[PDB]
């Protein structure tokens, strides 16, 4: 019996831009290996094939779902589907987001109205469709990927970027608290800077700031994730787990 | 010699519906006290005619704008025009804002893209165009004015006012870090529970509003609610060269609200 | 292979007034139940006598010691013994702590004296004697067993035990940069308020009606329930384990969200 | 009229070994450039002289006392001395502290101790004796300087202070909650690294390095933060914290 067993997992950016563990991708292998159904949703569906042969060849359950989250219709039909095969969506996990480069200077408005659309009126409009579900099923748990830089300046101008992050961690903790009484958790992984694929489009430099002797990547967060989505984190909603091997306590 | 003495300082959201102590018209009033002279911006002109009347009683410099910051044209002009008229813009106060109920379920899609642009993008766009001014002229003073809704979960829902506060916290932070090498410092105050004009008028005009009265009284230790005067006052060290050495950070102006969850 | 698989584990305040879940105790059987030996530590045997009877049980494996966590002379006793006996301690879990009432007023100043020794005093002198042990061995994990009361006021006077408990939260949060280049890593648990032996026990036995106190208790958390030490357990879990091999100088708070709202 | 006209201020560790301005020295000279009556306390009574002279020469009123604020007995004879002459005390100033180097291994157990009683307990036993007065006088205002080092690992290991510091804010904001409804407050000032003479004794390039604004502060700094939260100006701001540090905490690049 795995942590996640019978569960049904809807993890949004399960795609992956090249080979590695990034966030998504990792996040949808980690919790098929823990016996959930993962629905893997990805605005491009030829980046989840990687994903879903890892999956597979462990034995584990996904389906690929090709959506844009950033609009509310697709994002509608994407959850009447998933009950519709599934029954219900016991896990939430918004992953989908991306850093821009710029401060509120450099940063064209255009892109900021992109940055705040990818990475926190996505998490919005999935919570908007997936919190009527989990409320008439008994339950359920909705995990934010986040990241540091919603907490701390970590070395670029992203201004987007930090001011979304900061906005969706915030948003977890009043979700979670209107909907506590409901049964449904909301909590954000807040990871670091990780070798991810993405990340790949220095390494020593971004290692400089991280107190631990090594660089994770997405495996950190799909473990974090894990925790949080499992039945042994019943008691722990509104609250964050920060994964970035002890860098944001640091500021020397 | 007031503590903002010769300082130019251009505060957003200025005017209010109604009489009292909305923030924006406080800081108005409190900063043209200490000498600054204020440009007063508001989306509409006639809500200012009180903060002008409460400056000039004061014998303050004030100066209204029509401006919508929504948009970015828009700011521009107001920018080019005040540094035009003025010289410099020394202190930008970013305090227009508005919440809307409801959580994700409720509020409706355009409503949260409204939320979002009237309490953040507002922000960002008015750093957009001030920032270079401050650069050039050697440096400048940004205070945000958040709301305890982005740090807590205070009462009620109010989704897209809650992160877009939080986004407005942290882009504080991370244009502070960016820009303090450029003598500029950004802060925030974040304001719990007031007695302002909009926040008071949406109460009366709706349950229970005895109840809710109560409900939100019993959530502040101290045996009274501030008003814009509070905010205002915190501001006004933010804005002011005795916290030349603050930056990237928040002043909690809440009654020792957010300290709390009993 | 549990998620704990060959490690031993030293746990402080494993034993429990009564019978139930007490963090200790929660955190000793879960640990023992993912592999790992758990050198359970307490003053008194009889308080670890069904802590033993649960690992047991489950099939786990632990080693009761006696130990004044408060003396260094016994810390240094405990851990050079449990290093001869078991060659190594991969994982400490600081969990000894109770709250004693009152503010700054009320508070008396030898109790306020004894409130910092128990509840930060004893972490601080169990990582002076495992710290070396961890650096030598290439590693190990640490994982501070906190309060919501050292982040919040969450309904009573107890200003000892929240200034100790702040203390304990920034103590790992040092701790782990300071020997995060040892491969050490240190984490907090902040549990919020849970149905342990210690903390039922004391309401029970306490001063106005019990029920009404129960219910202003849970008033506070949003969830529709209140937790027990194995929620404080599976917390740490995570935290000693390889899963969270990257995560470090923090905490996870268990507290049905309680610390999220001030409404 | 001064910002704390009339009030009197009771600040700890006012003395300051060395030149420059030291947190207790400036505060107890930006106070009584306010208009508060400052008690000047300290543990080496030659020490407040230079603040005592820089007060006086500027019109103020200060006066100077001699106390280990470690020793209860001690601090309940300076509090009701205090109100005896002064028939208030509406500000209290927790300052005293100072940081040993050293993580667990290397700090000493007696260390260790000694730096909990130093920069926790001495505040723990002020508000204790203070506290009932500000109570029955109808209200007061507590400020706490508290360190960056109690929120962040800044460059050096010092535990016991970075402990004590936190238990400090923290202490802080649970005072405040409980005497709140008695109008009084509690706030912390949280300096970061600064040019004091504390800090020049017992390097300043790896300092500033960390700090993006293009200075490093001083005592002035922190005492214009405690002036705020000390005064009426922050009549609604309690259980809470201002960080003065240069942008230093918002970094971790
Ligand atoms: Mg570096
Ligand atoms: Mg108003
Ligand atoms: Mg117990
Ligand atoms: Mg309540």
């Amino acid at each position: 019996a795995g942590r996640l067993q019978g569960k049904v997992a809807l993890v949004t950016g399960a795609g992956c831009i090249g080979p590695g563990w990034g966030n998504g991708r990792a996040i949808a292998v980690r919790f098929a290996e823990e016996g959930a159904h993962v629905i893997a949703v990805d605005r491009d569906l030829a980046s989840m094939d990687a994903t879903l042969e890892l999956v597979r060849a462990a034995g584990g359950s996904v389906t690929p779902c090709l959506c844009d989250v950033t609009d509310s219709a697709s994002v509608e039909r994407l959850v009447a589907d998933s009950v519709a095969r599934c029954g219900r969506v016991d896990i939430l996990v918004n992953n989908v987001g991306a850093p821009s480069p710029g401060g509120p200077v450099a940063l064209d408005e255009a892109q900021w109205a992109m940055q705040l659309e990818l990475n926190l009126t996505t998490a919005f409009l999935m919570c908007k469709y997936v919190l009527p579900v989990m409320e008439q099923q008994g339950g359920g748990a909705i995990v934010n990927i986040a990241s540091t830089s919603g907490i701390r300046w970590t070395g670029a101008a992203q201004v987007g970027y930090a001011a979304a992050k900061a906005g969706m961690i915030q948003m977890g903790r009043v979700v979670a608290v209107e909907y506590a009484a409901k049964n449904v958790r909301v909590n954000s992984v807040v990871p670091g800077l990780l070798h991810t694929p993405m990340v790949d489009t220095l390494l020593r430099k971004r290692q400089a700031r991280i107190p631990m002797p090594f660089m994770g990547d997405g495996r950190d967060t799909a473990n974090a994730a894990l925790f949080l989505a499992s039945d042994e984190a019943r008691f722990v909603t509104g609250t964050e787990i920060v994964v970035d091997g002890g860098m944001s306590a640091r500021c020397d």
